[PDB]
């Protein structure tokens, strides 16, 4: 028989009137395309950008009745890419581009093989940088939900339907892990059809649940900004005789507590709501700014001028009580802190 | 019946003698092309570049009585986005690009139908880079206007008229937000012809207004650095033979001011006028600079050498004051700062 | 009568022998060129890099004798950017392009249009990231000439040649205003022909004057380096027997004018020879550094052991010299450094 | 005889009915395809993309039995590089491409030549962005293993099989050196077979070993933390009356090496887990944080109030002891910290 | 007489049998091509990416017997740049690319011509980002030689030889400088033809020299390390007992110098070896760690408890020779060190 690449020349010539500009099923029901992606790789979240970077496989596939043949005795004609501008192909798009592009680096990075009934498989690899806005009210302790939507740009609900496969409708690759971020296994996959002025659009999306890792904004920001505050509690056993020791010690703790806050929104948004690293760093700072301001009120009363050793006796009992306090006030902040952004 | 493709092959062929390279009612009046944008995407506003990128889909609407139909008996033919090379399309632009872009992926996200009365519409994706002036004169308080202006490039005003459509010029999407701005509702729609050596050219335009988001910029650099001016108050609760503790903290106040206010201007374009935000990091620096001032008043004057019992209780007299004046100098700016950068 | 894009047809068609390879006039005079831009954006202008960013519209204009024609009434006939392939249009480059591109956005933005003589308008839209040298003897006092120049690439002075036209030959939009310069309203046309081992080849420049803006640079560099001067002149006010308090403030204003250094060139290219704002800040330097040796002398001569009652009224005699010089040897120092370089 | 151009052509043809759209050997045996890849360039491996840039030459060798002649005298027909859209060549690609393209600078940098059984060699230049994970836990002290995969998109395990040939799979240019790693001579040479919901591909891969260099990390981060350490173990040979130099020197090393380890993960991803690195910044943390907690212990028992001699003699021994304790401890540090990583 | 471009098509077409897919004096002696080069702009060496920005016209020589014409009156025939995919040019490439483009605005950067012996000039205009190792054993003492090879990639040595023309193989355009280097005017000019399993290919490169410019590093670290050592001087003439102020002084310089270097090395690649400024930091970094040791040696032996006044006096006399000796070393220090850095 003759070669399927000319066989295949008979179902798409001038002869049987094929047109690649006409939808299957015309004058009739909608096309029922119905698509499935793979995640390759995953991750670059630039979170000032508010975008991610994905590398898929979309797979899509349809029922084309003018393709359906018999006289061939295989069962799959795999057209080559060179080839597919010459068939009909669905306009699908992605709501939230931001840019993509498709890979042709030896080859076309192309596929499609039509089955005897007429089904279509076709995938093609994409590269995506999709936009996803961030909400940040708890940030280290969030899970960020960044989505992709796959709509029709010329067809509208009359003419051409998208749907999910009930077959395993999003896949990852097996070693995709994420260096700041964990994927959740389940996916929302829900229809996001829109509606314009000029008809109503078919859509999909699906949701990728993005929680963090804890361990990285330890090491940085909570731990070095705990020790600042234990360094200002150690003034408290400090001579009070001995001024430049104390107030030396509470200069330098309460304005290093300025730099580690200006270092905690280096690589942010410049978002306008606080956030639950914002409301550490500032009580931080409160703590700090407090150890000198005890100082004050034991350099003033101090030098009060028996007149002598009442005031004396009075600057050493607000040490005693300082010593105990800010330990505890501290302890029952931290109690009050992460059990409120463990509950949420 | 013959399918679309076919019938509007008859259509744009050589028979009937349609020609893509001349516009509709040629040698007559001329072409109303009306136009309305829909944001998909908008920001990423660099204010050093002055520039912002959006992501649209501009409408066309024009009538080119050449292609009404009869025959066929539907009311509108959508045309292949690969035959979209063979009829008449206004060459619009926009005159501040600073480079753009289509959107190509798994189909030229384009679309063109035809009315039996000769509307064609015509809606296309863009990215766009759009420029636009930033007037800084109160940056944390400003409203800034960046603007976008379509206008056509080669057909002069008598032969091709841009109009915005009565019916929603300008929508924007409904999950729109910014991270920095927020975009007011009210868009101004005017006109913006040019006058070249060549001919006049039409040209439409849109303002949008993106007012800011204050309370990123209280966290940053109002609330630390109105820290720095009190951490210098409690200077003069110092006892005034602590030479180290005073000085001290007079040195360490005056050089963080400086290193909150080189932070201060490490994302902004570099202007010769002063700033809303340069004349509070001025005025706090004068505060705090004025901090290590009065001691130098005190510890000349405590120093004179009853002689003695005289210039102590002298120098008793400038720190009794300077603990209300001070406060009370930095309270009467913030009243008239901020309702100076309110009422404007 | 036929349409224009038909009667064009026939004017550059096999018929009539026109070829688009070959000059008008050929074997004959040379083909006089004349040529004018038109500024829309300029900016970015990176002096690391020493390169700028404009966005301009080329017209050319020569005149082409095979494109007379004389039985179609009309005066203009409007080339359509589809057809511009089929003409002869000359091979103007940038003899410092640094990356150039075309804008293809909507339509190819290009425009031709030919009179009953043959003259023969065509404008472009052009993006340049145009090299220019920067001179930075004087830094923040410089006036920054960039240009840029118009080449010939294959043909020869003999067969082409460029001009200025003598009526507007460099027009600016309207509001173009730049961030951290001015740009002057006269601008240097001349001619720049080159010599290779090729040919002579024509060539036409036009300079850009760039003066900067003064008032960046006083805010950031020149104010506060002028206070930690005034803050080292402080230390004399000072009583010689507080030794942690004369030397803690010349150890900090000395190390944080080396960070004022060590950020006035971050943003530079690392040029060998010494600029304005580099002998400020090492002259400032200078001050602050010898504020500390003055109390070396003081803390070694009233340590020497009337012989007690001597040096201390010696030493006492040098902080009421230093009170009175430091500022008249920094006030004449002023008046040398900004008449230096306002003269030049 | 006719030249290889013209002979080539007649083999291409329609007549002898070649087709370049099907593979060789087809309706039989798979197409054993041979590959080697020759890597001129390799470096820039960024750490927090995770990825690395690479420049080779792809070889691939494959027998088309249509290709076999016999007629022409010689041994090998060099095909042109815009002729090689007319033969069949394997769809290879990379499964971790993250963007690539082709080289087309002069001449596109293709090149095949046919020997006379067939033998098809095809050679072309390549540039990747490829992606690899990096493992992390012991960072300055690890053996990265960054690899690259070559699969086929559209011919399954039945129709096309990769292999590396075994004389030399990976050869690598004489002078390439890395400036942060080495390169390892053992190359891993394995299959790495997908399976998807389309069928079975092919998959060949190559490990490539990058040791790390140790000699930049200890110059910028181990040797300033030690000598920091070393900066804090001076505090006990000054004396206990001396109150604002000793903790004076106990501030400011506790808050430059929290300087030192803010800077030390500037340039790596935001892993969770703990890394070599960070337990060496936290352990010489410890040190100079318990330097000032020594000297807290010292101005608590020797300002107790024969009840005077006793405590000060107490605070004479913690002393005498923590001179000897402390690089005491610090050195069996070193013991346990330097071959824990170098056992691994 | 025909005019040349229709001259030309009866040189190229079918009759005459001239074919571009096959070199010059086929089945016979090698083409003999003759290159050279003319830099218009250099610069942009990054050295953490180790690649160079330049900016060339390769003209290429050969001759090509089929184009030998005696009909055509004139001496030179200049082929249009659309017309240049129908002869025969040279696969030439460059082995260190890592990208590179065609410059391709207003028209193709292109230049051929043909005299009448055959002789084809072939001028183009490339940009290119060229790889090349930084040896940095001296870093700011340093000779660059970075290269450029141009390479066959098709055509073996039997078939193709590159070779430089003897009349200036290298030119450099007039006003070329460099911010950070010097190009020396010697080049050298030699061969360095590969080997590969595939055949053995011809090749050509140029060295430059880069030698840097001394005066940008003396600014930034050479002088400003100078000083702070100075500023560890000034500690011997401060009175022992004024504790804070000799140890104050110590703290401070002993951790700028840590800034100073860590700011050394910010925009370098992370070499293993040590160079010529971080030897540098490293002994200025010994001289400030030893001005503290050397009151640690004065306040324990000044503490010691005639016995009161005789440690005073050997106290005294480490004060009075390190006066002399620290200044002395580090002055026959940079005796060996720039001697070193001046004869290498
Ligand atoms: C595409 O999918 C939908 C859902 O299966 C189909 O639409 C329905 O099909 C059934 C039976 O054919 C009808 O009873 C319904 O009236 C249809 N409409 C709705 C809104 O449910 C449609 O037939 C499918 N089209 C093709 C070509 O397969
Ligand atoms: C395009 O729009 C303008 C405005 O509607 C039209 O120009 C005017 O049309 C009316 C009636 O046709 C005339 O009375 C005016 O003299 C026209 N000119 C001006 C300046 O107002 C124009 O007719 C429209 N052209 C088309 C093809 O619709
Ligand atoms: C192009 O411009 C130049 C200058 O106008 C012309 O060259 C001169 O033309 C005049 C009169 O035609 C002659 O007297 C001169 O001898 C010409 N040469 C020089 C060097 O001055 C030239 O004619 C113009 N060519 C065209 C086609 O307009
Ligand atoms: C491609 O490579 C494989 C391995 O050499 C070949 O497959 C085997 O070939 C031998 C002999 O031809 C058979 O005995 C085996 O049954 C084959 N299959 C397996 C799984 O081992 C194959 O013949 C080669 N094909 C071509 C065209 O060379
Ligand atoms: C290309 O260049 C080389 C060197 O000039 C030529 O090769 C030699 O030419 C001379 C005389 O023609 C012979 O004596 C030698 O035997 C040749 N080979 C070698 C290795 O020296 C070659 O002829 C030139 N080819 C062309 C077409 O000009």
């Amino acid at each position: 028989p003759m070669p399927p690449s000319e066989f295949l020349d008979k179902l798409m010539g001038k002869v049987s009137g094929y047109d690649a500009r006409i939808r299957p099923n015309f004058k009739g029901p909608p096309v029922n395309v119905t698509c499935n992606i793979f995640i390759n790789s995953f991750g670059s979240i630039a979170e000032t950008t508010m975008d991610y970077r994905v590398n898929i496989f979309l797979r899509q596939q349809w029922n084309d009745p003018r393709l359906a043949y018999s006289e061939y005795p295989d069962d799959s004609l795999d057209l080559d890419p060179s080839m597919l501008d010459s068939i009909w192909k669905p306009d699908l798009f992605f709501a939230n581009e931001k840019g993509a592009n498709f890979h042709e680096v030896t080859t076309d990075n192309k596929l499609l093989r039509i089955s005897k009934n007429g089904n279509v498989l076709y995938s093609i690899r994409i590269t995506l940088v999709l936009a996803c806005p961030m909400d940040l009210k708890n940030f280290p302790m969030d899970v960020q939900t960044c989505i992709m939507q796959l709509e029709s740009f010329g067809y509208t609900m009359n003419d051409l339907i998208f749907e999910w496969d009930e077959k395993g409708a999003v896949q990852v690759a097996d070693g995709l892990t994420l260096p700041q971020f964990i994927l959740k296994e389940e996916k929302d996959l829900r229809y996001c059809t829109k509606h314009y002025n000029t008809g109503k659009f078919t859509c999909i999306e699906a949701r990728f649940h993005l929680e963090r890792q804890m361990g990285y904004y330890l090491i940085q920001m909570y731990i070095p900004s705990l020790l600042i505050v234990i360094l200002s509690w150690v003034s408290f056993w400090i001579n009070m005789d001995a001024a430049p020791a104390r107030v030396g010690l509470g200069i330098t703790t309460v304005l290093t507590m300025t730099t580690q806050s200006s270092g905690s929104r280096a690589s942010l948004p410049k978002v306008s709501y606080v956030k639950a690293i914002d409301i550490w760093m500032a009580v931080c700072l409160l703590f700090v700014f407090s150890a000198l301001l005890e100082y004050a009120a034991v350099n003033f009363i101090a030098r009060q001028h028996e007149m002598r050793k009442l005031f004396i006796s009075r600057a050493k009992r607000i040490d005693t009580v300082s010593r105990v306090a800010f330990p505890l006030v501290f302890l029952i902040f931290n109690i009050f802190y992460w059990i409120t952004y463990k509950i949420i």
